[PDB]
């Protein structure tokens, strides 16, 4: 999974269409592991690591990278509703997976909470996901706190009114 991990995210460099990519998962990694949150949580992370190489390559994002990063989780979200529908854990899984990718970018200001509204817009998490995650004490993945330090007015309000 590890292994499994490094040879998913070359596939995506290689050639980021949704629909090779799709293919290359289903023709390599068994079905049984599809719904496993250890496979969301690498399926995400390839996918978070690739959108950021993508766009803030070594080189306060400009609206112009606001507008590439939306398109291009726009090009993949087909593929993560694919395996998250309909699997409110995995979802749970999946947005451990964005907060350990923002923990290993130091939180950039606005990042995790942009990624929360585009996931809640695109109808790849569902609201009752979001309250798992907030509510969860099961896993230990690093950087929760800081993490709701940034979404916490905005899962207050999906929450109550």
């Amino acid at each position: 999974l590890l292994k499994l991990e490094k040879e998913l995210l070359k596939q995506i460099k290689l050639d980021p269409s949704p629909q090779t990519i799709y293919k290359w998962i289903k023709d390599n990694i068994s079905p049984k592991l599809h719904v496993d949150k250890g496979f969301v949580n690498i399926l995400m992370t390839s996918f978070l690591q690739y959108i950021s190489s993508e766009v803030n390559p070594p080189s306060a994002p400009s609206k112009e990278q606001l507008e590439q990063e939306k398109q291009l989780l726009l090009s993949f979200k087909p593929v993560m509703q694919k395996f998250l529908h309909d699997h409110v854990d995995l979802q749970v899984s999946a947005l451990y997976a964005l907060q350990v990718h923002c923990y290993n970018s130091n939180f950039p200001k606005g990042m995790l909470l942009r990624f929360f509204v585009h996931f809640y817009d695109m109808e790849i998490i569902e609201e009752e996901a979001f309250l798992a995650w907030k509510e969860d004490i099961t896993q230990e993945f690093p950087g929760k706190g800081k993490a709701l330090f940034q979404v916490n007015q905005w899962l207050t309000w999906l929450e109550t009114a």
